[PDB]
C-alpha cells in the first residue's frame, strides 16, 4: 500500500500482522530510517499483532531500544505473545491501548527455522523474556513466568493494571 | 488504486469489503494519515460491507472515536454485522444511507483466527456490540439483544427508524 | 493507463460483470468526478451482461445521488442490471450506438453474490423495487415491466428506444 | 509503454484476438483521441485472428460514431472480426501492407459470454455483418454470404480488388 | 529490462527472442513508434532469434519495408528461419553479422490453427524464397533447395551468400 | 521494501535472508554502488542471517575487503554460518551486535552442484577456518573445533571470542 | 533497483547461468554504454557457473565489437562460459578476486540451449573456435587447452593468473 509510505513522513510505523523475520527486517529498516531522518522526534509504533517468531521479536525489541528516539507503543486491536512483549518495550510513561485492545502475554512457532528453534533453547531466549518483561512491568520473575505459561487475556485496563502500558486511550 | 489514493485527497475513505486485519489496517491506517493531513477537517467513510471479524471491525471503531476528526458515515450498498456496526458509530447527525442501501444488525468470523475467537469469548465482545449499538441508536439492550440473533434486514428508512442512520440521502 | 486518462474528460466506462467490486470503482469514480466538478456532466459508457443486483443498486443510487447529470451510453451490450443503469441515465441523455443489444431480463443470484446479499434481496424484495424503478423510467406500466424481466427479449437499439430504455439511436 | 507514446501519435494497436476486454480498450481509446482532436485522423493498426461479434460490433459503432477519420492498416493478418474492422475504416484510407493476410470467413468464437451468443442469434446479427460487408466492399449481399461461409483466404491484392481496402501499400523507394 | 526503453532512444531495437504475435506486435510497434520521433535517422536492428511464426515474422518485415527510415539489421548471436530472413530484410549495405554468429536460412513456426491454413493457401514459402533471391541475388532454384535442409553459415558464408553485407570486424 | 532504497542514501544494506548467489549479487551490488557513490564515507552493514551459500558468502566477503569504504558490521537478531563470518568480516573496530543478537560460528545454504564441487577442491573450509582465525585472534586448532559444533553464543561471548568489537549498550 | 542505478556507473552485473535472456540484457547494456560513452572502460562484474556458448558468443562478439574497453571482474565463480567471458575482457583488464573460483571445463553439449542452437554448435564445430580463443587469450597451447576444457578443472585466483585466464588478482585494501 501507498498509505505506509505518506504515515512515515509522520514518523508511523504500523505493525499488523504476525511477526516473522520479513516483518522484523521491514519494521527494523523502518525505525533506521526514521532515525536517520530525524534522531530527536517520537515515533509512533501501532501494534495489531497476534507475535510470532521471537528471535524476530527480538530483532525489533533491540532497535527500538538502541535508537535515539523514543518509541511510542499503541495497542489498536491484539497484542499477543511478542505484540504484547513489544507493546510493553515501548517508551516509559508512552505505552498505549485503544479502550477495546486485548493483551495476551502467553509466549507459547512463527515460521521460525531449525537455526532459530535451536538458538532459542541453547541461549534460553524465554528466561530472557521473561526477565524483560519483569523489568518493564515490575512484576516478579514468578508471576511473569506463570502468566507466560497460561492464556490469560486482559482488556486494556487490565493491560495498564498489569504494567504492560501506561495509559488506555479513553476518547 | 490510484482512484482511492486521489480520493484520499479529499478526505474519502471506501470500506467496500469484508472485515479482516488486512483491511482493518488500511483503514485504520487511512483514518491516521488524515487526521494528520488535517485534524480538523470531516472523514467520509463510505460502507459497502457484509462485515467481517470483531477484533478487526472494533480496530476501526477504537480508531473512528479516538481522532480528532469526525468521521461522517455513508451506507452506498450493504452494511452487515460488523459493516453495520461501523455505520452506526459514525459522528452523531453524520450518518448516512442512500435510498435502496440494505442494513442488517445480526452479528454471527471474517477469517479470525483462534486467539482472536478466544479473547471474544473471554472478554464478551458480543455483549458490548449490544450495549455500544443501543447507545448508539437509542434502543434498549434488550431490543438490540433479540434484533442482532435473528437475521433482520432493513431498509434505509427504517434503519433510520432504528436509530442506525441519522438521515437518508435525498436524491 | 487509458482509463484514468478518460477520467479527465469526466469519462467513465463499465465494461465487465458487475460486482462489488466494479460497483465500488465505479462508484468512488462517480464520487471523484463530483468532487472535482460538481456542474460538468459525466459520460458513463455501459458494456456490460449484468451482475449482482445490490452492486448495481449501489452504482444506481450514487448516479442519482450526486450533483452532476451522469449521461449513459451503451456500446455492444446492456443486460439486466447493465440495462438497468443504461435506463437509469439522466432524461434526455441515455443513449445507445445503433448495433448495442439491450435485454431487461433480470434473472434468477448473479454475479457470484454472496449468501447475505442474496438472502437481503428476496427479504427486501428488491426484484419488485426494480420493476418500479424501470416502469418509472421507461413509462412502461409495472405489469409490462413484471411479464418482460421474467423473459429472455433482447431488443436493438431503436426497440429499446420505442421502450423507454434510451433516449436516443446515436447517429453514425 | 510504447503504446502510451503511439497514442500520443493517434496510433491504435489491434494486435490479438477480440473481446470484451480488447473492445473496451480500443474504444476507450478512440473516445480518448476524440477528445484529444476531433479533426485529426486516427491510424488503427490491425494484426487480429479475429473475435467476438458483439465485441467487434462495439469497435465498429465507435469507429462509426466519432468524428476524425479512422484509417484501417492491415499488418499481418485481418481474419473473420479483424477483417471486418478492416472493412470498417474510412473509405479510401483502408490499407494493407504488400504480405498481409486477409480471411472473410465469420464463424461463439473467443470466449463469447452465454448472453452473447443468445444475443447474437436473436438479433440476427450475422445478416447485419453481411449487410454492412457487402455495403462497404461494394460487393452484393448474395456473393458476400456465399464467400463469408467459406473459409477463404485473400492476399493484400486480392483484399483490394474484392474492395475490402482501398490499397495496398508498396515500399519505398 | 527497462534497458530497452533507454535503448529506444538510441534508436536500437533487439529481437532476441523466438517469434510470436505478442513479439511481432511488439516489434511493429517499436518500429512505428521510431519513425514518429524521426522519419530521418536510422533504426537498428539487433537479432538473436531461432526463428518462430511465418505471419508474425512478415508484419515484422513489411513493416522494416514500409517505414521510412532505414533499418540495419545486426545478428548477435543466431539467426535461424524467420531470423534469417528478417536479417537479410534490412536496408542494403546495411546488414551486419558479428564474426560468431549462426545464421539458418532452413525454413520449417509458433503459429496459430487459423495462421497454419492462411500460410499454406496464401503459399507464404514462396514469398519467403521469392523475397530471399531479391535480397541475396541467388537463384529461387538454390533458395528452395537450401531453404529446405539444415544448411547453418558461419558470418562470412552468410556474408557469400548475400544474407549480410559485412561481417563486422574487432 | 521500498524502505530499503531509502536506506541505500543513508549507505545502510540489510542482510536479513539466507546468503544464495541472488542475494550475494544483490549485496554485492549495493557494496560496489555504494562505493560509486562515495568511496570514503563508512557503509553500514546489518546483519540477520542464517547464513547459507560458501561460494556466495566469499564473494560478499571478497567485495567488502576490496572496496575502499570501511564497512561496519551489525548484527541484529541472527549471525550463523555465514552470516557469522561475514559478521567478523566488518572493518576492525567496526563490528558489532545488539544486546539479544544471537552468535553462531558453525559452519555445515541452496547452491548448485559446481559450486559444492568448487568448495571441497579449493578447500574453502580450510580458508573459512584460517580468516576466522585472523580476525578473532583464536588459534586455527581452536577454530576448527568450534565450527564443528554447534556452539551458539551470545553478544557479550560473540565480543569475547572476537567476532564483533563491542555489544551495543541501549 | 541498483543494476539501473550501477549502470549509470558504467558496470554490469553477470550473476546467473547464461542464456539468450541474460545474452540478450548484457549485450543491450553494452551497447547501452557504447552509445553514451565510447571512449570510457566498462566493467563487466562475473558471478556464473556457465550457459548456452551461442548466448556467451554473443556476449563475447560484443564486447571485442564495441569500442570501450570491457573490464572484467570475477567476484565469485566463473565457470565454463563464465570463466571464457572473464579470459575474454579487455589485455591486462581481466582480474579476480582472492576467493574467486574459476573452472574453464567446457561441459557435455547447457543453459536451456533450443535443439537449433545445439545443431549449429556442433556442425560450426563451435567447440573447437572457444579453444582456438582461450588459447590466443591465456597465451597456452591449443593441445594443453583441449585437454583442460574436457576436465573438471577447478583454479584459485591466483592460478588463474598463472594459466593465463586473468591479467592480476585483486589484492583487497
Ligand atoms: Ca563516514
Amino acid at each position: 500500500y501507498d498509505i505506509y509510505s505518506r504515515l512515515l513522513k509522520d514518523r508511523i510505523i504500523m505493525l499488523g500482522s504476525q511477526i516473522d523475520d520479513n516483518v522484523a527486517n521491514s519494521i527494523v529498516s523502518q525505525l533506521l530510517f526514521l532515525q536517520a531522518q530525524d534522531s530527536e522526534k517520537d515515533i509512533y509504533l501501532y501494534i495489531n499483532s497476534p507475535g510470532g517468531s521471537v528471535t524476530a521479536g527480538f530483532a525489533i525489541y533491540d532497535t527500538i531500544q538502541h535508537i535515539k528516539p523514543d518509541v511510542q507503543t499503541i495497542c489498536i486491536g491484539m497484542a499477543a505473545s511478542m505484540g504484547s512483549f513489544l507493546l510493553a518495550a515501548g517508551a516509559k510513561g508512552k505505552r498505549f491501548a485503544l479502550p477495546n485492545a486485548e493483551v495476551m502475554i502467553h509466549q507459547p512457532q512463527g515460521q521460525a527455522t531449525e537455526i532459530e528453534i535451536a538458538a532459542n533453547h541453547i541461549l534460553k531466549t524465554r528466561e530472557k523474556l521473561n526477565r524483560i518483561l519483569s523489568e518493564r512491568t515490575g512484576q516478579s520473575i514468578e508471576k511473569i513466568q506463570k502468566d507466560t505459561d497460561r492464556d490469560n487475556f486482559l482488556t486494556a485496563e487490565e493491560a495498564k493494571e498489569y504494567g504492560l502500558i501506561d495509559e488506555v486511550m479513553v476518547p
